[PDB]
């Protein structure tokens, strides 16, 4: 997946950013079984004051996660995954859940490219990864945290 | 809603950001009935020159509004809303309509969370809000201009 | 289309941004027939270190292209287009293909506005353009490289 995470500049330290990325990555892996290295977390920082809620300028505490997924998962699982992102990002960023918005968008795997390759259908990541070249598997496997 | 608004840095001063965000917010409430406080307008600024149209580098006037909505509204209503955003952002930003791009994407409400809560189906915002906890209600009601 | 291109700050010089924007734009016009000036390439730069893959902080080499399209093209065509974007961005940016991610989202043309006007269905780009006003066509025709 690609998780676009919109946050205010300097709201999250380098350590907090690593924690939030790990919370999202672990939630995705844990609930979908997709490999660690396929989860992209992409932080989009903007100055505090660039978020408005009901026309009211906000401080630096809003977090919007825009998750870009393949089609094919159940509403039940998607709901579990959004709730776990809310809960675990709240802990990782030390931020009240009321500040956290989470939207999942879905597209056919056939129009979705990670690491320059077209994605498989959900749940068939094993078939897919076994079909990757040695160099691609090696590059992929370095993008997993200890 | 979440409206991602992609603009060149400083094209909208702080007060113009407020005017643009209030115009989008009012248009969304006016045409859908969704409370003011559910409208998020999230300004994404980039240096001028990062926008290309037909391969040609642009100055600082293009505005792209990417609206993320719940599924469930009619094509007619979404057309009216997109036109009003074009019209009312043109006035708030004092910018030519020909600089304004607006795309709406839709998702099932069941995979959409505002303020840490899953959204209801469209015209159901009232009962949904009433059934939130008292602290949640109080927090969103601060976010009304 | 609107192509949001997420890159690290200073990874692409102005020359390389132009080459990347041209590669995507040529790819889209060449496989869809849509006119040049309708392809927006919108570079979103962030400090290197804001991209994580599997929890690991990245350098400045990742590129994510989020293309936002009208509904109605075949999966075959979309696959050809995504692949050409991988290939031609890899050359233009001098970056390995393994660093490049490309997702396409699609939306009904009726909730999609370029240059302040609603888009037509794919393939109808010529008739739509002729119905626009002289000043709208003049503005758009300057956006061809």
């Amino acid at each position: 997946p690609v998780y676009m995470v919109y946050v205010s500049q300097d709201r999250l330290t380098p350590s907090a950013k690593h924690a939030v990325a790990k919370a999202i990555t672990d939630a995705h892996r844990g609930l979908t079984g997709t490999q660690h290295f396929l989860a992209q977390v992409n932080f989009q920082e903007q100055p505090a004051g660039n978020v408005f809620l009901g026309g009211v300028q906000q401080g630096g505490d809003t977090i919007f996660v825009h998750g870009l997924h393949r089609e094919g998962r159940s509403a039940d699982l998607k709901g579990q995954l959004a709730q776990r992102i809310v809960d675990d990002v709240s802990v990782a960023a030390e931020i009240d859940r009321k500040h956290i918005w989470v939207y999942f968008g879905e597209m056919p795997a056939q129009q979705m490219v990670d690491y320059g390759r077209f994605l498989p259908q959900p749940g068939h990541e094993g078939e897919w990864f076994d079909n990757l070249s040695s160099d691609e598997r090696a590059f992929m496997e370095t993008n997993v945290d200890v």
